[PDB]
C-alpha cells in the first residue's frame, strides 16, 4: 500500500485535533497513514524527530492542515519540499487568520497544492484529489 | 562578508519584534543580515511566490541561520526545514519564561554542534550571541 504522512499542529496548539482526526480516517482509505496520531487526545524529542523523518522520506505523499500555525508542521513541510514530495496543504480562512507568505508562496499549484476549505467538505476534498491523481 | 539568515514569526504572530530588532542589530556585528524584514502590503513585496522565491534564495547564500523560535509559526519552521537540507549552520533561540514548551521537531531536529537549540531569557541575548560567534567564528 502507498505511505500517506499527516501534518498538524501539536505544540503550536492543538484546536484542531478533532478536525486532524477526520482528514487521518480518510487518508487511510487511499494507503498507510504513518503519522496517525498527531490525532490522539492524549498526546526523547531526538526519537520522535528521528521517527518522523524515517517516516516523511517513505512517504508518497505529505498532507498538511496549516490553519494553526506550528514549527513542527513547517519543519516538516520545508523537509518535503526539499525531498520532492508531493505536497497538500489544507488552509480554513473562516479561522480569521491568514495564511503564512512562505506555505503559500511554496506552493506551485501542482506538485504542492494550498486548498482553502471549510470543515464539512474536507472528506470530499480528500476524495477529489486522490481521484484526480491517484496513489499506485 | 558572511552573510546571515535570521528568522522569526510574522504571521504566526509578532508580540516578539522587537526582540527580533535586537538580535538582527547585533548580527550585523558578524555580517550582512539578509532578512531584516522579519523586525520591519504583500503584493507590494511582489507576492507570496516571489517573497518565497527571494527568501530561498537568500537562505542557499548565507553562512548561517538564527532562528527565534518561541512563537509558533509555519514559515520559521520551514526556513528550518529548508536550511537542514542545505546542511546550513543553525542555532535556534527560546525562551522558557515564555510558558511555551518548543516543538519536539524543533527540539529533536538539534545534535548539540551544526544545529544547536539554546533557551535564554530576553535580557541575555546579545552576549549570548557574542558568545556562539567567538567560539567558532562565521566562515563565509
Ligand atoms: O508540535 P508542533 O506543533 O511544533 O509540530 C507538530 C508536527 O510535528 C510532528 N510532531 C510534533 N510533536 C510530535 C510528537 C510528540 C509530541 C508530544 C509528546 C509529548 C510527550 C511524549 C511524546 C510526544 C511526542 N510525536 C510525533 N510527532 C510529533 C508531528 O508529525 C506534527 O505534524
Ligand atoms: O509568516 P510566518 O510566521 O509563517 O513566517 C515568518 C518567516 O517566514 C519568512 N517570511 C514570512 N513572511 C514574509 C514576508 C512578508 C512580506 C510582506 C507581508 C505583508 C503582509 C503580511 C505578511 C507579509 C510577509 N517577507 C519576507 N519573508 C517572510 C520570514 O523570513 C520569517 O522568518
Ligand atoms: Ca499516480
Amino acid at each position: 500500500r502507498p505511505a500517506l504522512y499527516f501534518c498538524g499542529s501539536i505544540r503550536g496548539g492543538r484546536e484542531d485535533r478533532t478536525l486532524y482526526e477526520r482528514i487521518v480516517s480518510r487518508l487511510r482509505r487511499f494507503g498507510t497513514v504513518l503519522t496517525e496520531h498527531v490525532a490522539a487526545a492524549e498526546l526523547g524529542d531526538r526519537l520522535i524527530h528521528e521517527q518522523d523523518l524515517e517516516w516523511l522520506q517513505q512517504a508518497d505523499v505529505v498532507v498538511a492542515e496549516v490553519t494553526q500555525p506550528s514549527l513542527g508542521v513547517g519543519y516538516e513541510l520545508g523537509r518535503a519540499v526539499a525531498f520532492n514530495k508531493r505536497i497538500l496543504c489544507l488552509f480554513r480562512p473562516q479561522s480569521g487568520r491568514v495564511l503564512s507568505a512562505m506555505i503559500r508562496g511554496a506552493a506551485d499549484g501542482s506538485r504542492f497544492q494550498v486548498w482553502d476549505y471549510e470543515e464539512g467538505e474536507v472528506e470530499a476534498l480528500l476524495d477529489r484529489y486522490f481521484e484526480a491523481d491517484p496513489l499506485e
